[PDB]
């Protein structure tokens, strides 16, 4: 029993973190096979100009107590690729995967190439994440693990004025309309991930929280009319199919659960809690629930 | 910026998890040097009798794809110690430390010797933890990491009727008045960890949440009179010294912050949130705050 924000074990990613120093800038890098990936901001603006003025000996790469020799450098969008002469012997099976808003992943916060903490995050609908990063965390990566394969999905770059964070996939393509330089850019308006809230309500039922249930049901369209008023994402039919397995385990139809959520939005919780929370949590996917509530 | 429930990177602990099978029972074990630690329940009651009827070949220990040969067995309180012929080459620097109620630690949830997730926990004042464990998680360990040294503080054993969890330290001594057999035992009444709530309020101020602050101050004794009414632990003078460093960074006296907490307890939050939470969080220690809000 129990339900907690659970991150993937980080061992496979810890063995890939390195320190990249160029000039007076030091950040974190990701060492896979004979390539080190890090934010191109380390060379700091026309980055093509700045990179052409660099040489291999300008990049100091340290894997713990062993310095790696850079034999090549290249840029892929906002990510720098430093070729080294040594393939990382701890390289796990991995993939570069771009995730969707509403999906979750684990973050290994790192400083000077040294992991310090691990936690779960969701990609918000506005393509920011509500992370925990201090100065020197650039290059920390987000990831999921499927069996033995690490799917890298995020590299951290910057903090926005509202305190949320922005980054790229491992191909260097930013999530959202953000750029790796100082502008007036700010996060857009955010919405609540409706499908995740419903999954979380199912997790609550699996764990014995039932006070919010009711005998009512609603139509898909009548729920979305109420969800738009409370800044919730519209629920699609495809979201109902994904919530199908959770509906069968609990014997509660999705549209049955939607009626409870509509009641929770219109009335609040009245001093009660759900899974130890006094608000509606939207950072657990249906997969996260099944993984932890199976 | 940002504040999240952050666990320690689990790599150093993942390399110690093994699978222990005796009879038809299979659970998780902890392999350090040439010793495997696991709950004595694996031999299942007079455990001294059950253990005397066992032999080394009765214990199947598997470290991934390599079976470990048991050359000795011994019991230490509720923990079994299986001596193997191979010292774990991934053994980190480690210590066995018993923690105090109110302290936090990271849990590496494991199934069949394979890590599946990592999350933060606090030892509740009633010596239970609000974990996330499914069937087959016995032997999962809780730990802190200081620099390079892993302080193991918890081994999971059982779930109580209320859904909370109970276990021992790595010497096999239970936290709380619980025993490793089926009785009518239940968790006692719990209290809120007052010093941790105050630390969390400091983290909120460091992260820009200030709406709950006020110009009032209170005495230590007048705060405890209000804390006893809301099932909060009494605040001691020693708790004020520990909150000292957080008070200096924010320029807010501890007893100044106590007046805000008293107001929050008497009035609630009135629809507002603190660090993304609608209730008062008590599972962040002062050390956890300084570590993440430095
Ligand atoms: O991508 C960026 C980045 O990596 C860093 C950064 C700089 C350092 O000196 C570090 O030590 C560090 O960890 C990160 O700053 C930035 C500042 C911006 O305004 C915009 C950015 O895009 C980055
Ligand atoms: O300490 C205990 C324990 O380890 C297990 C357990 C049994 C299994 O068969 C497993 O596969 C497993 O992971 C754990 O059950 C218990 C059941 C009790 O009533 C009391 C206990 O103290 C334990």
């Amino acid at each position: 029993s129990g339900f907690r924000k659970m991150a993937f074990p980080s061992g496979k990613v810890e063995g890939c973190m390195v320190q990249v120093t160029c000039g007076t800038t030091t950040l974190n890098g990701l060492w896979l096979d004979d390539v080190v990936y890090c934010p191109r901001h380390v060379i700091c603006p026309n980055y093509e100009d700045l990179l052409i003025r660099k040489s291999n000996h300008n990049f100091l790469v340290q894997a713990g107590n062993v310095q790696l020799r850079v034999i090549g450098h290249s840029m892929q969008n906002c990510v720098l690729k430093l070729k080294v002469d040594t393939a990382n012997p701890k390289t796990p099976k991995y993939k570069f995967v771009r995730i969707q808003p509403g999906q979750t992943f684990s973050v290994l916060a790192c400083y000077n190439g040294s992991p310090s903490g691990v936690y779960q995050c969701a990609m918000r609908p506005n393509f920011t994440i509500k992370g925990s990063f201090l100065n020197g965390s650039c290059g920390s990566v987000g990831f999921n693990i499927d069996y033995d394969c690490v799917s890298f999905c995020y590299m951290h770059h910057m903090e926005l004025p509202t305190g949320v964070h922005a980054g790229t996939d491992l191909e260097g393509n930013f999530y959202g309309p953000f750029v790796d330089r100082q502008t007036a850019q700010a996060a857009g308006t955010d919405t609540t991930i409706t499908v995740n809230v419903l999954a979380w309500l199912y997790a609550a039922v699996i764990n014995g929280d039932r006070w919010f249930l009711n005998r009512f049901t609603t139509t898909l369209n009548d729920f979305n009319l109420v969800a738009m008023k409370y800044n919730y994402e519209p629920l699609t039919q495809d979201h109902v199919d994904i919530l199908g397995p959770l509906s069968a385990q609990t014997g509660i139809a999705v549209l049955d659960m939607c009626a409870s959520l509509k009641e929770l939005l219109q009335n609040g919780m009245n001093g009660r809690t759900i899974l130890g929370s006094a608000l509606l949590e939207d950072e657990f996917t249906p997969f996260d629930v099944v993984r932890q509530c199976s």
